[PDB]
Order: C-alpha cells, then structure tokens, then sequence
C-alpha cells in the first residue's frame, strides 16, 4: 500500500502466522511453556536487544532512522538484564546460553546497523511494535503457566514503563515510520528485511524447540 506502516503489516501477515504456527510457539500458546523454555526465550531476547539497541544508538542521528528513535519509551536491554538476574541468578552473564541461531540473528542486526542502516527500521518495527502489540497476550500466558514466586521480578520485559498508552504510541510510531523518505528500491528492501526478521525469529524458535526435546 501507500503508507510504509501499512505496507509492512500486509507484507508480513504470512510470516507472522508462520511464527504463530511454529511448534515452539504453538506450545507456548497452548500454555505448555516450561521454565527451561521460557529462560531460553529471555536469554535470546537479551542478545537480540543488546545488538539492536547498540545499532540504534550508532544510527540515531541518521536521517534513515532518527524519525523512529524513541530510546526512553522503547529500550529493553535494562529490563532484560533485570529479568535474567532473576531467571539465571547473580552470575547470569557467565551462564546464559548464546546459541548459533541467536548468533545468526545478532549477526544480521550488526550487518544492518553497520552497512545497511536504512534497513534498521525493519528490525525496530518487527521487535518493538511486535512486543508492544503482542506483549499483553504473550505475558498473560507465561505468568499463569510459570507459577513463579511473588518476588516482584522476572517479567519486566513485558512492561514498557515509559509508554502511558500503547494505542497512542503505536499510532505515533507508525506516523514516524511513514515520515521516512526512501527510494522505492530501499522501501522494497525494508519490506524484505522485515520478512527476514520474522524468519530469523522462526529459525530461532525451531532451534530452541530442538534444544528442549532431549
Ligand atoms: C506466539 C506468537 C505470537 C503471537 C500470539 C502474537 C500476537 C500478536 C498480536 C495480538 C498482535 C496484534 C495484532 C492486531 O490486533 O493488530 C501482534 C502484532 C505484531 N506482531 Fe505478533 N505475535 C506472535 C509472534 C510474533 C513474532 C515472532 C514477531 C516478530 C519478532 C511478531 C511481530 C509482530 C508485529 C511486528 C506486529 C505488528 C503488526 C502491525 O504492524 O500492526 N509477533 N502480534
């Protein structure tokens, strides 16, 4: 369509369903998520956001990204650090896994941020708008299945404290995305990069599912 935000949503409808159908995600949705499985998901998110946010900081003043730069409202690294200290303990940095599928995702994020910055918006869209939009449903399931202790920690990732209304922010973020100026060639590569982002998540899900079935 005309608006990039609408173009992205329509172009990734197929791959989003592919993600919903992923065996690992099917189990999650059926409420069949285990503590070991959830831990792997949180570790994955930590590596992904560390890379994404490092690249966002590198390109925050570039015209290809500045319009969608919302550090305070969206940053997730600190929240994940808090969560991993709960899930993996005080020495989480020394024990969290960093698997090949996690590395493939991180590698692409760095390649984009360092050599193809104009495509970073595709990854910011896929991750941020995705976790913002589906965070409520994804969290509700986890907490009711994890039966975790009332220790007030472990799920900070699912709350964006600097966004008072997800509805208002998503409209603003979409408006900013649509304000970005890019050639038709770039626009097509951004759309493709968004699909690539979903595929990287899907391959990660497949790897995690394999690691858990031994
Ligand atoms: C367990 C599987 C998943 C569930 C159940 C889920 C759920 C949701 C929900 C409820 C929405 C809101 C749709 C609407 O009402 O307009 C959504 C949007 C979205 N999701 Fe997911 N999601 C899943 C996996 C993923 C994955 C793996 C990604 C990518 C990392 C992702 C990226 C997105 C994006 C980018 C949107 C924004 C759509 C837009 O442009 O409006 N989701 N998701």
């Amino acid at each position: 369509p005309q608006d990039l935000s609408e173009a992205l949503k329509e172009a990734t409808k197929e791959v989003h369903t592919q993600a919903e159908n992923a065996e690992f995600m099917r189990n999650f949705q059926k409420g069949q998520v285990t503590r070991d499985g959830f831990k792997l998901v949180m570790a994955s998110l930590y590596h992904i956001y560390v890379a994404l946010e490092e690249e966002i900081e590198r390109n925050k003043e570039s015209p290809v990204f500045a319009p969608v730069y919302f550090p305070e409202e969206l940053h997730r690294k600190a929240a994940l650090e808090q969560d991993l200290a709960f899930w993996y303990g005080p020495r989480w940095q020394e024990v969290i896994p960093y698997t090949p599928a996690m590395q493939r995702y991180v590698k692409r994020l760095h390649e984009v941020g360092r050599t193809e910055p104009e495509l970073l918006v595709a990854h910011a869209y896929t991750r941020y708008l995705g976790d913002l939009s589906g965070g409520q449903v994804l969290k509700k399931i986890a907490q009711k299945a994890l039966d975790l202790p009332s220790s007030g920690e472990g799920l900070a990732f699912f709350t964006f404290p600097n966004i008072a209304s997800a509805t208002k922010f998503k409209q603003l973020y979409r408006s900013r995305m649509n304000s970005l100026e890019m050639t038709p060639a770039v626009r097509q590569r951004v759309i493709e990069e968004a699909k690539t982002a979903f595929l990287l998540n899907i391959q990660l899900f497949e790897e995690l599912q394999e690691l858990l079935t031994h």
